């Protein structure tokens, strides 16, 4: 019973993460096998305006670059810049390197950060990859170099890697490729209009059904009908894909897609009423079909 | 920026997760130093759990009836401590972190580690309701997940007992006491009339601003007995001095005196736009939670 923002386990992020220091810059990185992650800008104030990084990194050495992993000490052996991201190689392999992978996730996909300063876990939380590809994260200065990874069984998935704090208070950052999800490079810089998670709303209320939540349930609808309506509400237009992906949510419900996305176009056109649904009274797209069927089976 | 429901890091719990076996009841169970921690209820039956006498159950059970799993341990010793087992194995946990086992207050949140079969599954952020309960995501064979708060010293303070048909949660301390008038018994229980946590909205108000929403805030005053009768009716919890001077710290860093604060929430109850994009009163996070998110304390 019940329904919560759940954020994996993060003990096997927690071993990866080490300080990286630069003249007087200091950020987080991690460190998988023998070679540390970290952000780009970790190379000055007078630089952020308009760096040449790749100029900036070629007065750099080895021995600039401080990589500490809690009280050890590793030493640099190599450098190298690959996109937004640089890439320390160390003379010792990491003894905690889960088995991972570098994926780049897709806007609406979930993930947990665990944000991290001076090379220390705070805390970990889960969000999502909106639309116009930023997060809704927490974030304060030092926090440059936290992750966020999706954990697929034992094996992590690093999607993630924080960068910026945007002046409008959200987040912009890279995969661990070193490109930049969304149009992002200290100047303005404008995110796209943000759009609603269709696909994650409609497995929202699919948890809420499961979990008794049902005043809501209404009519049917066609795909394209209810495209319309999610046109004007600045909602993300509903492939058949999406309503593959939310098969085994309507078959566990007895619930046909097209009559869930009948009852959310109700609920787009006439609001809530001052009713909750599992104790939100607003519309939660940052939950995919996955995610509620790993929470209500338990994987 | 931003202000997110912020669980701690689970590293050192998860090594502490085992899962403990009896019979053919199967529930997670946590390992430190040479004892394993359990719900007593591992012991029952399903026509046990209606009248259970536990310590005729237990007495009719030894040491080899346990199957401890860590992973992929030997059972030396069983003892009952109220209501959760204390397993003694001939192994010390090497994972074992520095700990403590403590009760926590209503209004005090901690980070729940949701496991089943000794694997984790999920972190979350919760808060000890008024009433007892907890708000959580406990599906079956989640019971002997802990609640936990880390100060390098992880403080124990909730292990996961059972599954109200209300749909919230209880449990006891590491201690074996039920948080609440619960029981471990399979019969209606009802728990008390929950209230808000107001010193938690307040905390959460100063966040708000802090992040940049000052929209509630007003110039009004008020004292904290006039803002207690406006409570009341809207079933918040009474605002006691010591509930002012725990938001004292907030105060300081804002610039806007607790019942400046309190006032702009007289608004908030008697009229009723989003606050960190929330359109409801969060009552979960604590002024600790809010200086530690703010300040960033790892
Ligand atoms: C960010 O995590 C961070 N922490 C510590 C220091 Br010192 C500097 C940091 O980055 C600041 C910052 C902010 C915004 C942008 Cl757009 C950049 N950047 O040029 O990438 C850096
Ligand atoms: C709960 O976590 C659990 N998991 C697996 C099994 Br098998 C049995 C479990 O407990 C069921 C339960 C539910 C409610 C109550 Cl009140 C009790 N109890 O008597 O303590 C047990």
């Amino acid at each position: 019973s019940g329904f919560r923002k759940m954020a994996f386990p993060s003990g096997k992020v927690e071993g990866c993460m080490v300080q990286v220091t630069c003249g007087t810059t200091t950020l987080n990185g991690l460190w998988l096998d023998d070679v540390v992650y970290c952000p780009r800008h970790v190379i000055t104030s007078e630089d952020m305006l308009n760096p040449n990084y790749e100029d900036l990194l070629i007065r750099k050495s080895n021995h600039n670059f401080l990589v500490q992993a809690g009280n050890v000490q590793l030493r640099v052996i190599g450098h190298s810049m690959q996109n937004c991201v640089l890439k320390l190689k160390v003379d010792t392999a990491n003894p905690k390197t889960p088995k991972y992978k570098f994926v780049r996730i897709q806007p609406g996909q979930t993930f947990s950060v665990l944000a991290c300063y001076n090379g220390s876990p705070s805390g970990v939380y889960q969000c999502a990859m909106r639309p116009n590809f930023t997060i809704k994260g927490s974030f304060l200065n030092g926090s440059c170099g936290s992750v966020g990874f999706n954990i697929d069984y034992d094996c992590v998935s690093f999607c993630y890697m924080h960068h910026m704090e945007l002046p409008t208070g959200v987040h912009a950052g890279t995969d661990l490729e070193g490109n930049f999800y969304g149009p992002f490079v200290q100047t303005a810089q404008a995110a796209g209009t943000d759009t609603t998670i269709t696909v994650n709303v409609l497995a929202w209320l699919y948890a809420a059904v499961i979990n008794g939540d049902r005043w809501f349930l209404n009519f049917t609808t066609t795909l394209n009908d209810f495209n319309l309506v999610a046109m004007k509400y600045n909602y993300e237009p509903l492939t058949q894909d999406h309503v593959d992906i939310l098969g085994p949510l309507s078959a566990q419900t007895g619930i046909a897609v097209l009559d869930m996305c009948a009852s959310l176009k109700e609920l787009l056109q006439n609001g809530m009423n001052g009713r909750t649904i599992l104790g939100s009274a607003l519309l939660e797209d940052e939950f995919t079909p996955f995610d509620v069927v790993r929470q209500c089976s338990g994987v």
